[PDB]
């Protein structure tokens, strides 16, 4: 299938946080119009992240799916904290198509497939963290806080035996760095599982998701290259294309 251009918006109190540069947009820090945007130049599936500090996070969170539901008609993620069945259940039918999990899913590694048996495989990604430690890949849970002790390879086996539908590769190794996606652990998890692996951290130029895709990934996922304009999405793809690289184009 298409390699697939994912954009990820980080939120907060109903406001995507730092914002973006789109000059032409009503509201820029909008999450439901900035990716709207998005949908338009052509990005494939987007992300929103939910950080709203405890209290309100719940509602805000379906208020959000039922405004992007709305508005949008490519598929979308909600990620941000959740926890159990009932919270995912309620994002899904609110209107999100998939839920992203990672903390809650490494503690308890059944939520994946009690999601999935409702929900279907589809609608559940499961987001891994993991970083380089005394030359091992290791998981890492709470915004990269926690070493779990737990190996990425270990890991990946048992959230496809356990019925997730994709992986998001978030490479703590290059958090808030524009050297290049982690084409090293995208090539260490590619043999061990069938599922679509999605690149994050990393990206700050084009070339970036070209190396991503010949090392296996299914789909590349970035923020702040594009929020703040250091990437134009349809550049991006007219480039991916010229190279060989199967990606939509509108
Ligand atoms: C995923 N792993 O750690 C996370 C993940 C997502 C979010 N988020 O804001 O959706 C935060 C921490």
């Amino acid at each position: 299938l298409a390699k697939r251009i994912d954009a990820a918006l980080i939120m907060k109190d109903g406001r995507v946080v730092k914002g973006s540069n789109f000059e032409n947009l009503r509201d820029s820090g909008d999450p439901v119009e900035l990716g709207k945007f998005y949908s338009e130049i052509g990005i494939d599936e987007l992300s929103f992240w939910d950080i709203t500090a405890s209290v309100e996070k719940r509602k805000t969170m379906l208020e959000l799916v039922e405004k992007v539901a709305e508005q949008i008609d490519i598929p979308f993620t909600v990620g941000g904290g959740i926890h159990d069945f009932e919270t995912a259940s309620e994002l899904i039918l609110r209107g999100a198509d998939k839920v992203e999990i990672n903390t809650a899913a490494v503690e308890n590694p059944s939520l994946i497939t009690q999601i999935a048996q409702t929900f279907g495989s589809q609608a559940v990604v499961v987001y891994i963290a993991a970083k380089r430690v005394d030359g091992e890949f290791m998981v890492f849970t709470y915004s990269g806080k926690k070493n779990t002790g737990i190996l990425l390879r270990d890991w990946v086996v048992e959230v496809e035996k356990r019925g997730a539908g994709e992986i998001v590769l978030g490479s703590i190794d290059r958090l808030g760095t524009k050297s290049g996606y982690d084409t090293e652990m995208i090539r260490f998890v590619r043999p061990l599982t069938t599922l679509p692996i999605i690149a994050h951290r990393g990206a700050g130029k084009m070339e970036h998701f070209l190396e991503a895709f010949l090392a296996g990934a299914d789909a590349a996922k970035a923020d702040s290259v594009f929020h703040f304009r250091e990437i134009d999405v349809r550049e991006l793809k007219e480039y991916l294309k010229k190279h060989g690289v199967n990606v939509r184009l509108e």
